[PDB]
């Protein structure tokens, strides 16, 4: 298995509450910039190219964020450095001053109707004046830009196309609702994501009224459940799909570890997630 592509979700802390979450806030942990450093490079030297930057709100910490993509682009010189966000706290000197280590900007927006983004609970109703600033930054500083949508039982129906002929994102990743165990399968969990779920039938609805985007990515649940490598707040593989948790890489190394999860290589490539993923 070589980890070619890792998400790192370096703290579960966030400033939102979507009603669907499948990474909640079960610790305020965080580890130290030497121990994740050393795991970034434990992860270079297995074969990592590509680092995503995730978990709760990585713009929480701006100064451990920035540190680490300035590392991971100019002493590891890893092909792609990313990041997903929920865009609010994002400020653009500090877009202006990480540009040139940044590969690609993920900004997260599941409807362009405000109204439904205040009943999914990612804000009081401005995500899509956050995604568009937040997109404007990327052009201007030169970083492809990229959006995610989570598609719900309140929003499969919506059509997003005028808005998408606007932005244009480079990626467009459409994720179904996920239900993960032990994180939003039921009211026991910090989230309950049941009543956002939808059908293979609802979901292609979406799916089928968007799929002419070139940047148009589809990633049902049989495609998003175990093509990851989830990478902990203590730097630990999750096994989301199967309910699994590894040693940390700093103790037991990368390839130790990674054989203890199950890595879908197949569903990897089907969702596309090799790609070109390089460039400014
Ligand atoms: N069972 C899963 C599946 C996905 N994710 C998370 O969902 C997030 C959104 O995915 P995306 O932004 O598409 O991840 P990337 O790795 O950046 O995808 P790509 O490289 O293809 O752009 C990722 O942080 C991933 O860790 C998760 O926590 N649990
Ligand atoms: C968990 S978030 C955290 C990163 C960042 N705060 C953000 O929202 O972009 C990462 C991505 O996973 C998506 N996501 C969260 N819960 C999900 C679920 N149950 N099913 C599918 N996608 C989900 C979010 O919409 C977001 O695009
Ligand atoms: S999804 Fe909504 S809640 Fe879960 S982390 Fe990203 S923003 Fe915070
Ligand atoms: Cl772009």
């Amino acid at each position: 298995q070589i980890p070619v592509s890792v998400n790192y979700h370096f703290t579960r802390k966030c400033n939102k509450s979507c009603g669907f979450c499948f990474h909640t806030a079960k610790t305020s942990h965080m580890e130290d910039i030497s121990r994740a450093k050393r795991g970034l490079q434990l992860l270079q030297r297995a074969g990592m190219k590509k680092i995503n930057f995730a978990g709760g709100e990585p713009f929480l910490y701006p100064k451990f964020l920035g540190e680490l993509v300035d590392f991971c682009k100019e002493d590891l010189h890893l092909e792609s450095v990313s990041i997903i966000t929920n865009g609010s706290l994002v400020r653009e000197e500090w877009v202006r001053k990480h540009a040139k280590n940044i590969d690609i900007l993920a900004c997260s927006c599941d409807s362009f109707d405000e109204n439904m983004n205040i009943e999914i609970g990612r804000g009081t109703g401005n995500q899509v004046e956050i995604l568009y600033r937040i997109a404007k930054w990327c052009r201007k500083n030169e970083i492809k830009f990229k959006l995610n949508t989570v598609v719900t039982r309140l929003n499969y129906e919506e059509d997003m196309n005028e808005h998408i002929d606007t932005l244009q994102p480079f990626r467009w990743k459409v994720f179904q609702v996920l239900i993960v165990e032990g994180e939003n399968d039921s009211e026991k969990t910090l989230r309950d994501a049941r009543r956002f779920t939808i059908s293979d039938k609802q979901f292609e609805v979406f799916c089928s009224k968007h799929r002419h985007h070139k940047s148009f990515v589809a990633e049902p649940n049989r495609l998003m459940a175990s093509s990851y490598l989830l990478v902990d707040e203590y730097m630990r593989f999750i096994d989301k799909d199967g309910n699994k948790l590894t040693k940390s890489i700093l103790d037991v190394g990368v390839e130790a570890a990674m054989k203890e999860i199950k890595w879908d290589v197949d569903a990897f490539q089907e969702r596309g997630g090799v790609y070109e993923w390089t460039k400014e």
